[PDB]
RNA sequence: GUAGAAUAAUAGAUUUGAAAUAUUUAUUAUAUAGAUUUAAAGAGAUAAUCAUGGAGUAUAAUAAUUAAAUUU
């Protein structure tokens, strides 16, 4: 196999419900920082997608870490910008055929 | 147009399927192994912008008289 996915591997589950999924909403709401998606899988025994899928995080959260991306890519120099986007165009490229 | 029906966006609302081939879907750093790419100090070719040079071209008094052709 090639990029499975785990539940691929070993078929899904659906075995949660509406109060624990309601209480996930609430970690994630609450400190995102401490309550990452991973932490929330680990605990819950779903995938990081699900724990997306199901929660949401804080406004502040998603402003400071796009602020962080804006950052990363302010330090970049000119040819690692030019690759950046030669990779997004050669993946556009991917799914042409 | 003294006015309405008549495309897409931009967002909004109300619904909507999924545990979504996410141990890489989008993008993000380090380390290891390996494979590579990227010059313009100057130059060639071509074109253009400035020159240089004076080939080529026209004219050889351009006044006036005579003659043929014209607006009123
Ligand atoms: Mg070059
Ligand atoms: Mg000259």
């Amino acid at each position: 196999n090639v990029l499975v996915g785990k539940s691929t591997v070993n078929g899904k589950t659906y075995h949660l419900g509406p109060q624990e999924i309601d209480e996930i909403r609430k970690l994630r709401l609450d400190n995102p920082q401490k309550y990452t998606r991973k932490f929330l899988a680990a605990k819950y025994g779903i995938s990081p997608l699900f724990v997306s899928m199901v929660s949401k995080p804080s406004e502040q959260h998603v402003q400071i870490m796009e602020s962080r991306l804006q950052e990363i890519q302010s330090r970049w120099k000119e040819k690692r910008r030019i690759a950046r986007e030669d990779r997004k165009r050669r993946k556009l490229l991917w799914y042409q055929a």
